[PDB]
């Protein structure tokens, strides 16, 4: 009867979803984190380049940025290996021990043109310069300093093979000026000298990128590096870092063909509920219509096809493309083409997530919890467009915040971030340590008001109107017994 | 039909409410926050001075304090430029590159009178000194000490241009003395020096002011500079601090246009509403009468034409009188100037929240919604005068605390901070760690019953009584079905 | 009517609750906190004596709290003066500025006798020495070590005017030995070399006690200091402190002749409830009988009586028999003089709570409140017998926490500390980082059981049987509608 | 009549109850704590080996590891005696004071074999090396380096009389090499410059233990060490550590006469009911049969007996076989003959919890809670089986968390930390500082809708569902009435 296409169906996601619990532990190790860790540890925290504790993360001056370079990354990658003997003249080092260093990193710049911004005309005599906000129409593309090498002379963001880049204040794009590092400590030491005497940093610098990337010999993961320092035109410093890992060459001899031979299988199964499932799409237009659980069903396809293709269909040639091309002494490209990876990774994550809340109605059939399901189904038709009167006053204090200590305060800062923290207070965390600080009749009278209401208000929509429904109902299933 | 007197009005507002939305993002950008946090942490927490880790926040000693002013801020404000040559004689600095500095600090002061208070009988042979707390009758206006110069010299409150300050223990007003720094970094040295030699610090000094002032070259922004350092009665060191930006000229060449010419739409837009809404005031005396929604009506109205004047009337032609006026070596009087910006910062958001609050009758017609508005309409009648019970259970620990732990944690101190924990704990936040360090017996036994009642009793009172009102009122608007 | 005798009782309370309010801020300022905040963190968290970050609170080895005794507190107390000069050979010096110091400080010390413990008879040849864990039966009387002077000498508890002490591990009492300091910084300095030469610290050293005291000229204040250095028996330290404020004198010509003439009208205004309460419980044996309400009335008279005799009868006296005895060079006993106070201090408070709840009756006459407290008033004859359930099952989770991690993680350790963390739990704070350092396999299931069941079950019991009474009551006084 | 059989029974459990009560403070003594505390900040937390901050906790290198080394416990363990004096090379130290060391430390390790994995065949000239994750299949048995002495000498699991360990990332058996250290300070210092020299550490190292143990004369305590620095096969490393304290001879002539002569009364008590049971569980096969209550009635014996043998039946015969066997400058195996207390210690104490929720029934039998009990024993039926529901979507998260920060915050790190994490945010805790820098469209997203969902859904259900039964049951009491 219905049990052979119940299971049958069942079967299918029943067997499809122990399939991509194999590639979560499989495609993933679990131990990639402290790979991470360690790599980060090391170029982030710790200078002993003096006495001064300032590590990256605490970081203001420009002066110091030169000394974290020449003082720290340059004595990160470039020193000794561990027999200290026998003579690499060819491969001349890596970091330390278990970690390769391949090709050589590459600093990006960008830079704002000069008078970019006209002072107030009563100034004009008392100061001569000025330089504004970085933005495309703001952007210097003219030639620099003393024109020599690649960092003197602008290149466009197609000749370059690099993509833009998000950023927290401003988005980038392309190059103003790069160079590329030497393979060696000693040269590399002796750009920066030279290239401090030209201070290229003068003023008007806004975003600063340094990228070199690396490899792991042991289980054959593929990490890149992209440190942002970030200036902001008002003569502060903004450090931040992206550290991503990549597994690039897709066969490891041992567990992969396992993986991979699962992984035709995956494409190929999903294959299946394509085209099956359209037959209904197509075939029934109005009876899939109208039900939250079917409009769900169609997003987990949706989704799929978008990591299916561009694993391969984008990023697979990528892999081929890269193999003398990656291994000289020139460093690759390869950044853009991990682009994707961060794209993929939580793209395939995503899905994985919702394909649990299909089976949620399914192999639930037992108890008068299949119906107690319907119970919850009832709720939101009230609540779910009902959300918004708090969410409104929710914004309240929100947009509230930002105008008032949003020029002290840094945890508000944006209205972008200042929209979690009137969360993040709720389930409870402080900085109102220095709430006070900022403003002495406000941040308590918004703060005290806030708790209250908020904190009082989320009892009183929610618990009643969650309470009501389910003693209706639940006594509506007995007003059918 | 209405729908036309009914979008008319909504067109105004529903227009109207993008208008201060420009303002927000207008009148202040988003990254003015990374203009303080930089200029913050210069001054505050970054001696190197020695070894010694003590910042400013972290501070005792009296001469510490010197060798914070002759340690920091002397080689905060005063030193070297970009180039280092091309001879600037006129200006002769800034602090570094994106910054303008202009005028020259003032450190301004308080003290009060010899024997201000009488040392009980018993031990007046015993010590011959007293020096009671700082007030009005106990504030010494006597000379004092070596006198030349300014410092040296007491002055009036209004004899100087200044106003009063608030402060945390004790308010301030006026100067008891002051001294404007010279520009240079090596007469400021000299100064501070000759400074300490005559020791005007000696005991009952009370308020100690530092300001300066600065602008920004890059964005035209406009920042004032307040270090007050308090001297308790009982030896001790209170530092504290305050970074207020500005905008001071209201035209940018750029985007001004479009926002000052909004400004003016603006004020014009409620002159609309001004008379519009008196009118119902003046011919129904009793319609709008006995209406919560209705009596919020007016608030818009009556904070608004606060803001309106202040900014033109009071602050406008303040902006006109400095030109050379603030220009010159001399230091300018600016901070009350800008006085009244905290003031206005605020009292213009303040509205704007209630801006939103109001669409919150409106554009809501669609669901039950509209009705089940009425629900939540209905509870507060009940708690609104309720919340007293709790409230007065709620100070009693409060009042129970004060007495208790006050002279020990920190953290309830006064009455007024004390308020706010018996907050922060139910949220949860702690320093329940020194709480026992305080009262073995009493610091358990107070935050044991706390948690228990207060976080049982809010459950208590709230959610039945928010829960049953609207069973009732849904049935309600049932039982009219 | 009624209404003159219910006013005029209440004009009674209704004007005696302001009396204690003055009391509040008159008998104890505001910023006397500051006070504290200074003299605390001059002789905790600041040792510059070497480079060595450790300060007070952190510490372990006994040759640090040697550096740290000759090291800090011998620089604390003994050094210059304001003016460096004008010879003061009588009164040499005090602290700095605004604080005098009086007395000497005074180091007392407990030790146990040796052999005291029967080590196992199998090692007794392996090492021949024991002591075990301080007790009276454990005390140790016998003389000690090159016997010359008081330190060397043991003195019986009552010999000394002092008296016993709580501290956390163990009670002490009395005094092993004893050494009062001299005034002078060099001969303090010198003994300590020649106290160490001795090495009376050697082992079995347990209660380790610093006295000295100091005096507040400004505002009048009178402050004492116990530093008391725990040893285990098992060789660790245990550091710890009690600073305590006090006004001794209690006269301060300016306000505290209307507190101390208010003062005596307080204890007039109870002497008339005194007796007035009384005529009602005499008379009427069974019309007070079984009122909560009422059974707390009597306590805010149990209590202040109490605190009545205390302040005038055990400490007046006191402060007479303390003026030429308490100035001289020699050091006081004062310490047991203050005892009462922090005895005393709480229980003014203590009464303070309750006067407010007293009004919770009264004042409140207006609305269905008055009714609907008799609401919350119907619930905890439900509840106040049940809170059992809970709270049985609340101390499992107590009881199973020691004898799990209570050998590891600090913050259980005693089971009376342990009880409150899982409640600082529920509310929430964490060291939950380190219990899965503790045991990995419980501290997980202990953690994730108990935020389970008792923040689900809390939400169980309370609400609910919250919710339906008062809709019942609520309900049943609209139906005796 | 029953009550003589009612108290009967419970007179058995009634006295019962007490004497584990006395088990908990008589086995274990309360200060223990104090004990661990100090010996763990000694060999944790504390170098001063130069002013490198870098303790135990925040390590990276491996040649810091070898300063640790050499540097502390090198300094930890050998180092002088309280005289100076006196001569002893028999016992010629231990640390300090009131603790004895015994045996000697031995440092035991894991290897991996070379060329265990496969380098891809592209790289194959480019690097010549591969070292793998640690697997049975992957250790290495193979004799090493130059081959002297024990650490140079392979040994079996079995032929070492230690057992395996759990450790974090992999769990570890037996040894790969060892060396016992010398009791002597010199010669330990002797050896591991010696022993760096040949530099065993190279690459592939993994496990890396250093176990000595300790004995307390005082209290008689005795407590084991174990060290375990894991190196990832990525190149990084992990600190962690293991403290046990332990009391060996079962007898202290004070108040263990006392307790072991109680102890076999407790043996023989469960002997009583071991028996008495079982009759009802033979003789009633259904009658007991679908009882909660009485299901758990068994596990209390399940366990108990458990402990009953190992405790004697394991570990006694260990007591008395160590003598001379641990005495001897030989160091002993004694860590797994531990093993068991860890095993024993909760397994001890998880009785002991349920021992409490048995009288959960018995001696209630006053109010209408005795009923009031079956109210919330009705719930579970429906949320019991229920829970799964949220559990699911509980779940959801948690694997949704894995896939997108675990690669770069650390909380999450494995699936089976970060499981927990989703609880420690709901009671609230934050890393949410870094949750940004993760992931910017991310970490906001999944925090924003779980904070939202979760924490609105566990209102939901819970309350709900909660609430009613009550209602309707006390109600149902009601209609019984
Ligand atoms: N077999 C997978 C584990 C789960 C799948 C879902 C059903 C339960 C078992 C697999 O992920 C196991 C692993 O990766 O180690
Ligand atoms: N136009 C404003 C954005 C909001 C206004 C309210 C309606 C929705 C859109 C404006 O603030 C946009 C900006 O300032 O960038
Ligand atoms: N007059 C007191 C303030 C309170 C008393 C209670 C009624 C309201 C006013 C007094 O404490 C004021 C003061 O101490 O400053
Ligand atoms: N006699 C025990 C105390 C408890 C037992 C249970 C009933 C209440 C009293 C014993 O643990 C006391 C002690 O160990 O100090
Ligand atoms: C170009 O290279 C030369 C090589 O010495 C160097 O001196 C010069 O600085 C470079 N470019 C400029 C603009 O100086
Ligand atoms: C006044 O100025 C002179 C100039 O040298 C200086 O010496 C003196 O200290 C100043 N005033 C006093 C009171 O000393
Ligand atoms: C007693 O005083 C003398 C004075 O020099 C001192 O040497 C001695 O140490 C003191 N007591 C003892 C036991 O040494
Ligand atoms: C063996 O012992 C000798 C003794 O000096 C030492 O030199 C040698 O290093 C040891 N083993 C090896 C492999 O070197
Ligand atoms: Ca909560
Ligand atoms: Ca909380
Ligand atoms: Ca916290
Ligand atoms: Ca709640
Ligand atoms: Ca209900």
């Amino acid at each position: 009867k219905y049990l052979k296409s119940v299971l049958r169906e069942l079967v299918t996601y029943l067997l499809f979803l122990i399939v991509l619990c194999i590639l979560t532990y499989g495609m993933m190790s679990s131990n990639v984190y402290y790979y991470t860790r360690m790599m980060s540890q090391l170029f982030l925290d710790t200078p002993v380049s003096k006495t001064e504790k300032t590590n990256f993360k605490t970081l203001s001056s420009m002066e110091d940025f030169w000394k974290f370079t020449e003082g720290s990354l340059l004595d990160g990658l470039y020193w000794k290996m561990q027999p200290s003997n026998q003579t690499e003249a060819d491969n001349r080092s890596f970091i330390f021990y278990e970690n390769l260093l391949l090709g050589v990193p590459r600093i990006r710049q960008l830079r704002v043109r000069n008078g970019s911004c006209s002072i107030p005309q009563d100034l004009r005599d008392e100061i001569k310069e000025c330089y504004d906000v970085y933005s495309v129409s703001s952007e210097d593309r003219a030639p620099f300093g003393p024109r020599n090498g690649t960092a003197w002379i602008y290149t466009s963001e197609k000749d370059l093979n690099g993509s833009s880049h998000w950023g927290i204040i401003a988005t980038y794009s392309g190059a103003g000026y790069y160079l590329d590092l030497s393979r060696t400590r000693e040269e590399t030491a002796a750009q920066v000298a030279s290239l401090k005497k030209n201070v290229w940093l003068d003023r008007g610098t806004r975003a600063t990128f340094i990228d070199f990337s690396v490899y792991n010999a042991n289980i054959n993961l593929f990490c890149v590096v992209r440190l942002l320092v970030e200036f902001p035109a008002t003569g502060g410093v903004i450090p931040s870092w992206q550290f991503q890992p990549l597994k690039l060459i897709r066969y490891v001899t041992t567990f992969d063909f396992f993986l991979a031979a699962c992984e035709i299988i995956f494409c190929f199964f999903i294959f299946y509920y394509v085209v099956e499932e359209i037959l209904e799409i197509r075939i029934h237009k109005l009876h899939y219509f109208r039900s939250f659980w079917n409009c769900l069903d169609v997003v987990i396809v949706v989704l799929s096809v978008v990591a299916i293709g561009i694993n391969i269909y984008r990023t697979s040639n990528v892999e081929v493309l890269l193999q003398f091309l990656e291994d000289q002494n020139t460093f690759p490209n390869f950044e853009h083409l991990a682009y994707w990876q961060i794209q993929f990774n939580n793209i395939a994550a995503v899905t994985v997530f919702f394909v649990w809340i299909k089976l949620f109605k399914f192999i639930n059939f037992n108890r008068t919890m299949s119906q107690l399901s319907t119970t919850m189904s009832r709720c939101a038709k009230d609540l779910f467009g009902f959300a918004i009167m708090f969410f409104i006053i929710f914004l309240a204090y929100a947009q509230l915040a930002y105008l008032v200590f949003g020029t002290q305060v840094d945890d508000f800062s944006t209205f972008q971030e200042c929209i979690f923290t009137q969360f993040r207070i709720i389930l409870g965390d402080i900085n109102f340590a220095e709430i006070e600080e900022a403003n002495r009749v406000l941040g308590p009278i918004y703060f005290t008001t806030f708790v209250f209401f908020m904190f009082f208000i989320l009892l009183n929509m929610f618990l009643a109107i969650i309470n009501d429904t389910y003693s209706e109902v639940k006594s509506d299933l007995a007003q059918q017994k």
